[PDB]
């Protein structure tokens, strides 16, 4: 059907609630991928039934075999070993490498979504072997980052989280660049709520380092996140099929913005039905491009390490 | 039930819509108030089908009494004539004191939401004759005025509307004060966009006088507003039902916020399960002032002929 | 965009809720098509401002000019003379060969949703006019007739409306067959519900002549039917438009089932990607089979004075 | 606040389902309690950041403490040892009654659905425990076997998988009694599909044993089943929070229907405000009633070995 085909390379705990949620919103048929035998397939079974809860149509179908790629109109890839962080780094290539290699032979007109991580470093490797155009394929961050910030401050200023908006730069991972100045709350800058004693500059030192400590407090109370980063993917991908152009920050090639070239970084973007519409560059001052040449170095650093 | 009881006091256009906005939301039981005999009845029959389309389930219930206002957790007043304008003040007087009565009486804990123009004088006059706490009743402005402020520099910038944020502020009416320095796209301040000669300075101030005009632009269009009037209504109503702690534009009781006090004026609040939660106060600047005081003096103008 | 594109061929009352409903599901981008000078256009300005309340993107825009029918996905028509009721057939016909023509040209590959009473003499008429296949053509009529059946029953039942199902066919108007023995709670039959006393055979009667009379009463209360008319069309458009392939009564073309060929008629069809993907044909009796032997008499009774 | 408190009591995969898709649908707060340390806060914490993406706000908090059941308006109970299965049942008898014991002291006005197998009996021990009202208590079954028939059919139909209605009663798990005989497709028996040979019989037996075998199918899959548990939950609950008064079908005690007493098991109900506001016996002939039979009496050896 001319339903999308959404195809999640990657059939783990993100894959599994991306499935529910194309689902729960009705945004296409399903393809749970992986190299596990049969386990996809069992929770695409699960997964299925919830059209009946949900009044959804889509299709969720297991899958162990690459060719099933085919036709796909999304395809977002979760795969990767993630068990020090760097050695990892060539063999995730290795995947990025043969998940290309099918993505230009089955669907080269796909949008791609990349989480495996350094997601900054893994999608930059996929968008070299799969052939894909730039607009065509990003890394998630900026969306899921930000979750955490807006999260946290509109909990302190007892406000709709999604009334907070924020901006995290540079690159996902630990060189995530914050920018202070570019925090609203309903579109007021955060300055004022600061000026009038309703946060202070304290709190929110402590908000941006809870913000770029978030995977780790998960981990270290013996959970992992997968909820928000399936979430955050869902919404990447949804503003693409439904062409809603949602300003988002996401991992995108880089042609000059910030000074830096022939590299992928995290900035806000457009998404709508051409892909990434728009490149938004921010106009930072040298305070914060020093920070955003950091997590650029680091990105680099670490893909010298992945060939 | 402990279903919310929304009673609309006036069953015209503004009515229609909100009906239906409720149902399709599943948002609480809907009461469609009105003197004129049995319309609202047939508009309230016509609508409650549409729950098996919606799969709510909703009663919407037309009503000729004043006491059905009874128990009412939300209550919308759009009643009051329309066809100089001066002299339909204390013509509308006079239906806000006798509507204020039957709530002081009927729902004295409800949450009052004003649409009837002038929506600032109103709104105050319904405060007053109602008796309900500051916190619990609000007029119609802001959340309207810029959805058209924000849709149409979307347009231009080929955005999500959503993702343009904005403040109009002091007054509904052609005294809205448009704050160029509050408007921000995906959070982003809009003097980059600016910088950036992807909007002009021009083409604003054109989106600016638009703004202001929309309600004169439709009706010389020979339509009328109430679609959009509607959708930002229930966006309010549901900010209070579900708790949702939305920051909103709306007209609110000024205690000295921007110099005022004993007058409504519209501002940013917070709207949750205690109504309005936090009155937010623009940090403006003089020359922004100076336009919020004569939005202030018509609104005071008015109120004077309404007595 | 390879969003849909959504005409609406008349911007009436039923227009004007449509467009509203194709934002607030974010389906489509839509035009507000009529004769009448500017006032679609006006209507489309208040309505494309619900996009910010909404969350959504669809353009909304007016139109006076039958060659933006041109790339339409789904076309509604609702325009036509409605005020004896048979001197209107032959002017509605008219109508209807206009649009016919414009289509053929235009978009020969629309859906076609044709609501203009009577509805399945002016969806023939249409099919003939416009050239289109069968299957992409359908008459407004079950939806809406049951919805009030449904609903009616959901009250005296205390049940969720949308847990009521039921059948009506043949025709629109007032030789529409309701189908007792097709009526369901929860998927269990209604004749359990009478056996146990919880709803009674006359109740029902009074039920069913409530159903037929609908219109009328609404007309009588001092209002006109259109916001369920309105759900009951984006009910099926969204069918279509997101392949749910939900079973829908329609007006469609039968070929032999119920013993009649070369006339539309109501009945449960399957709406997809593909259009009317089936048409399903009730094992009536022949006491059902009679009654709708009079609906498809006088809908060719009617037809007969179109030309 | 007047938002509901949603208590999970087990934090496992169908809690932290459940948790993500309350906060989708803004149903109201979460608690995710279990006795696992800081494992429910992390999971809380990952899932909280979702309110920006769903546009929601609803708070969502770990807990390592019974006592945080206080206030709690819903219930769910997931807690149980999982890993023969008669051997559990003592050792889940004793965690059902400290739930019971703790729900009585904290919240004795909570709504309470239990998950822990085997169901029909781990419900009525929590209901004997906590000392709640009949119509307070539910077990999850109906909703979820039913869902996999439904989905079966409607694929094999090519049909929206909700358009299929079905019932399954008695218990949950292997003696879950099928009824052919109210199996339906848009409202019409699923006889005229098999009469029109769009279904055959043998394919519908087929259907039936997958329905019954699915849990150790999806199993012998390497998954294991929690997302269309936790969508059936999630419909359950909402029916009650937001009054729906759907007919959902779980398990419930009986007091003389089907010629049972002073037993729960699996039944058509409606949901609403009050709870199980009523109890549906289906007028099953004395075939399925034997089946019905067996599905009681296996509840009744497994509840004598819980003691
Ligand atoms: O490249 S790493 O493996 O060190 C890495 C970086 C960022 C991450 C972010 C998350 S998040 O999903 O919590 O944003 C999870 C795991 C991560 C691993
Ligand atoms: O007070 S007036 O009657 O002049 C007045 C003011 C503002 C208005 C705004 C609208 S709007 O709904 O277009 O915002 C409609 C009618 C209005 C009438
Ligand atoms: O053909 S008539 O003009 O007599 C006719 C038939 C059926 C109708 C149904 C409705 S309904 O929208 O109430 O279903 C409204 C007007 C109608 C007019
Ligand atoms: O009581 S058992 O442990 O044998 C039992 C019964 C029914 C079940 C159903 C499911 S289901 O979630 O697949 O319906 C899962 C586990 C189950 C275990």
């Amino acid at each position: 059907a001319p339903k999308a085909k959404i195809v999640l390379v990657g059939s783990g705990m993100i894959g599994g609630v991306m499935a529910t949620l194309i689902v729960q919103k009705n945004l296409g048929d399903v393809v749970l991928f992986d190299i596990v035998k049969n386990m996809p397939h069992g929770k695409a079974l699960d997964t299925s039934h919830t059209n009946v809860m949900a009044y959804s149509n889509c299709k969720v179908s297991g899958s162990n075999t690459y060719d099933d790629l085919a036709g796909a109109d999304v395809v977002i890839v979760t795969a990767g070993f993630t068990k020090n962080r760097d050695d990892l780094l060539p063999l995730n290539n290795k995947i990025m490498i043969e998940i290309g290699g099918h993505i230009k032979k089955n669907c080269p007109n796909a949008f791609i979504i990349v989480v495996t991580n350094p997601v900054d470093v893994m999608v930059q490797l996929l968008h070299q072997h799969s052939g894909v155009p730039k607009n065509k394929i990003i890394g998630l961050g900026g969306v899921l980052d930000t979750s955490r910030l807006k999260y946290y401050i509109s909990q302190k200023l007892n406000v709709c989280p999604r009334d907070v908006n924020a901006h995290i730069v540079g690159a996902h991972g630990n060189k995530m660049v914050l920018l202070k100045r570019y925090i609203t709350v309903g579109g007021i800058p955060l300055q004022e709520f600061i000026n009038n004693k309703l946060i202070s500059d304290a709190e929110l030192e402590a908000i941006f380092d809870r913000t770029v400590n978030t995977a780790l407090e998960i981990v270290n109370l013996h959970a992992s996140p997968y909820v928000a980063p399936a979430a955050a993917i869902i919404e990447m991908a949804e503003s693409y099929l439904k062409d809603l152009k949602k300003v988002l920050i996401c991992s995108t090639l880089l042609e000059g913005q910030y000074g830096h070239s022939d590299i992928f970084g995290g900035t806000p973007v457009v998404l709508g039905a051409n892909g990434v519409e728009q490149v938004i560059e921010l106009q930072l001052n040298s305070e914060e491009k020093a920070k955003f040449d950091e997590a650029i170095a680091e990105t680099k650093r670490m893909k010298a390490l992945a060939h």
